């Protein structure tokens, strides 16, 4: 259970996230996913989201080593063992889907 | 511009648009909801599902500063930077989250 103090915050962010992914998923449907993404992200987020792709990506793939890691893509020892715990987090079907589509 | 910067630009925006298309294939293959929570920590999707509620409310010209200071969050240079990104957006866009969001 959760308190209801709790509870009611956590009910509206819920409701306020699948309001930005419905809005998100319609503006894909309708060609109009980068200026909403422009709009809603800050030049250096959406950075910072590239790069975390890219993380997940050399994560999965398994041959850059801990050095090309941090001065290639910034991502130190805390890092690498955060997106790791992600990625292991992440329901498999993610994660196999995610070799498929990066690792192609 | 040099060179060199306009090179790592061009990699940004090209990393960029490939989270993009990452993203548009996981809501063609209804994963999009655990690769946002994989590319995105809590707080980070709060202050977004936040910021659909102040570009709402600042299209809908109903709510007051303080309405939006307090129930919102969004302090008056927040109020100044999220309007001029509605200012600085396509028509299109602006068009179409007034026919949605309103
Ligand atoms: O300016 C900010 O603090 C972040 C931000 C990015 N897009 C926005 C839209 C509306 C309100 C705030 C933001
Ligand atoms: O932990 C962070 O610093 C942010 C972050 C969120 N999702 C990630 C995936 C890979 C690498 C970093 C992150």
């Amino acid at each position: 259970q959760q308190s209801p103090y709790s509870a009611a915050m956590a009910e509206q962010r819920h409701q306020e996230w699948l309001r930005f992914v419905d809005l998100l998923k319609n503006a894909y449907q309708n060609d109009l996913h980068l200026p909403l993404l422009n709009l809603m992200l800050l030049p250096d987020e959406r950075e910072a989201l590239g790069t975390r792709v890219r993380i997940v990506e050399e994560l999965l793939r398994g041959e850059m080593s801990q050095r090309e890691l941090k001065n290639e893509l910034g991502a130190g020892i805390a890092m690498i063992t955060r997106g790791s715990n992600y990625l292991k987090a992440a329901p498999v079907e993610l994660r196999q889907w995610l070799e498929e589509v990066l690792l192609k």
